[PDB]
């Protein structure tokens, strides 16, 4: 049977999840703003699309234990970042991004007592500090030292003098998991079943929406079929989300079927509600309020170009092109097995922007989801693991 398919020492199903054989690739796009003092006027920014920075990634499952008589195992899932200039459009310790000042925004909103806020605009004021900041593609992706938080850093010693997207994330893991092996049941192969100690997740306003759906997404149940929908609890995007059959596809010599992520997802919808943390306030379709999550920052999730989202957000900023085909997320697994063949996992880092009277920087900013970057989370099968694999399909 099919049942070979469990998490359980000895068998090729736990070795290819404990030592993932296929590279996975991670690609960032940035979007170079070309108009600031235009922008802080008032006028519609404009950016230009950078990318992609091409870096293999390096995974390994550490801390596994077994548990509650094989029917569930415990460990951590490290993602390690190397880049490849030779599939990379430039050095990204040496190309250049202009684009907001996240730490300064970032402590901008932390601040909500007049005090506290009137500290940070003189720091701004006698550190001559911009909205609108040029830095490395390095800087951007893994650190830089900001000026603003060294000094905060010299009065709060919780908060860290270091800024960057995937800051302290090279090497390190998203939190413990216990993953239900399919023992019990083989739908509940790889489902998981705690995250961090919890079942559920606290930082949504209704059941629903805390609830932690499927698996981690690098795996499915096997034996799957055209009419299930499949949950995915991606840790980053501070949600779990389901993926929908879209058509049959051949990867490598191997059947699959071609699953993406539907426009509901994040559409304006009452299975959605719950996702809006000002009492039920939503900001628009195909938009996600990480800020609970990002540490209070004011990050706003979405897809690529704000594929799948409101016109408007669109319009808002002059170079953004949405389409299907370069900004979709898809994933071709092998309905038998239920192993992932090809798939891409593309979202985007946004900042919420406004004009604040209390803050000049800021200056006549139209209130907007201001892109700053999004990233293609890429995998292909190899001739080796596929022909391996072709003994078994
Ligand atoms: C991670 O995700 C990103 C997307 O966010 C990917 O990057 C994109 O890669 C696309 C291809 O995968 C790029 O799209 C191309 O853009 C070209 C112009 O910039 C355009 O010319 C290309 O069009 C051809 O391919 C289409 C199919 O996709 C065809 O329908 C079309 O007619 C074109 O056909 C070619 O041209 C003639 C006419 O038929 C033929 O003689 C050729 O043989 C045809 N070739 C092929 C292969 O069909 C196409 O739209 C896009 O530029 C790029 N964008 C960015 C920002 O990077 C990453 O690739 C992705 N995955 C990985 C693993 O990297
Ligand atoms: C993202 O957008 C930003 C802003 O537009 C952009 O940054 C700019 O990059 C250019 C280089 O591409 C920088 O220009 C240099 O500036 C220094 C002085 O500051 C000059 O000495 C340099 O002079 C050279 O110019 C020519 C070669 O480029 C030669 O003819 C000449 O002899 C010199 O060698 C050069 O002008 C500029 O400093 C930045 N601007 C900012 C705000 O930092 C960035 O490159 C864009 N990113 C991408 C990847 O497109
Ligand atoms: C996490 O998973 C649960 C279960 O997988 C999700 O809840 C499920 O949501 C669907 C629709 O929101 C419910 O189905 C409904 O069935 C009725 C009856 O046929 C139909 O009228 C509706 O149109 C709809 O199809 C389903 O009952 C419900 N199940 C449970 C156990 O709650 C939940 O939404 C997921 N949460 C996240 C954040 O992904
Ligand atoms: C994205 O989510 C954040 C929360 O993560 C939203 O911020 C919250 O905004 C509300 C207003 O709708 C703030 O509530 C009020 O705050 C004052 C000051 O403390 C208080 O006296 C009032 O009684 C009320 O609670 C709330 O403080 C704030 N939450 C946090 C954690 O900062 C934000 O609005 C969302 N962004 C967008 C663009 O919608
Ligand atoms: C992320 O960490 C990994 C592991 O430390 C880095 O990759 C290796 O480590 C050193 C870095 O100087 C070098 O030997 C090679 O670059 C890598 N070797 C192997 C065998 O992987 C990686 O460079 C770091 N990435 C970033 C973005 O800093
Ligand atoms: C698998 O095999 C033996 C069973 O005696 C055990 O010592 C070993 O540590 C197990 N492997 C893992 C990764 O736990
Ligand atoms: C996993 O699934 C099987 C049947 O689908 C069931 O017996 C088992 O209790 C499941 N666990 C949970 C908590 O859903
Ligand atoms: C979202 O939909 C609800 C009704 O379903 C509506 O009250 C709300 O204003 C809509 N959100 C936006 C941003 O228009």
């Amino acid at each position: 049977i099919e049942k070979k398919i469990v998490l359980r020492n000895g068998t090729e199903a736990f070795d290819s999840w404990e030592k993932p054989p296929l590279p996975v690739y991670t690609q960032f796009y940035f979007f170079n703003v070309t108009n600031p003092e235009e922008i802080l006027r008032g006028e519609t920014p404009r950016v230009e699309e950078v990318g992609p920075y091409t870096y293999r990634e390096l995974r390994n499952k550490a801390n596994i234990q077994f548990g509650d008589n094989g029917t569930t195992i415990s460990a951590v899932s490290n993602k390690a970042y190397v880049f490849e200039r030779d599939q990379s459009v430039g050095d990204p310790k040496i190309d250049l991004i202009r684009t907001l000042n996240i730490p300064v925004l970032t402590v901008i909103e932390w601040s909500q007592v007049h005090f506290l806020r009137e500290i940070i605009e003189a720091m701004l004021k006698a550190y001559q500090q911009k909205l609108f900041v040029t830095h490395t593609v390095d800087e951007l992706l893994w650190g830089y030292k900001d000026e603003i938080l060294s000094l905060i850093h010299v009065f709060r010693p919780d908060i860290s003098p270091y800024f960057g997207l995937f800051y302290e994330k090279n090497g390190t893991n998203d939190g413990d998991y216990v993953f239900l092996t399919g023992e019990d049941s083989y739908l509940n192969f790889t489902k998981i079943v705690e995250w961090n100690g919890k079942t559920s997740l606290d930082w949504w306003i209704t059941d629903k929406c805390n609830m932690i759906n499927g698996t981690d997404g690098d795996s499915f149940h096997p034996l799957i079929t055209k009419d299930e929908v499949l949950y995915v609890f991606p840790s980053d995007f501070c949600r779990s989300v389901y993926i929908t059959f879209s058509d049959y596809e051949s990867v490598q010599g191997l059947p699959a079927f071609r699953y993406k992520v539907p426009a509901e997802i994040l559409a304006n919808t009452s299975d959605n509600a719950g996702f809006c943390i000002p009492e039920g306030n939503c900001l628009g379709s195909g938009v996600l309020n990480v800020s609970i999550c990002k540490n209070g920052a004011p990050i706003i999730m979405s897809f690529p170009h704000f594929y799948q989202a409101d016109e408007r957000f669109v319009s808002a900023i002059e170079g953004m092109h949405p389409n299907q085909e370069d900004h979709e997320t898809f994933v071709d697994i092998n309905p038998l097995t239920g192993i992932i063949l090809k798939a891409a996992k593309r979202f985007q880092i946004n900042i919420y922007v406004k004009k604040l009277d209390d803050f000049v920087e800021t200056g006549d900013i139209r209130t907007m989801v201001f892109p700053v970057m999004y990233l293609n989370e890429s995998v292909h099968i190899d001739k080796e693991t596929a022909s391996r694999l072709k003994s078994m399909i």
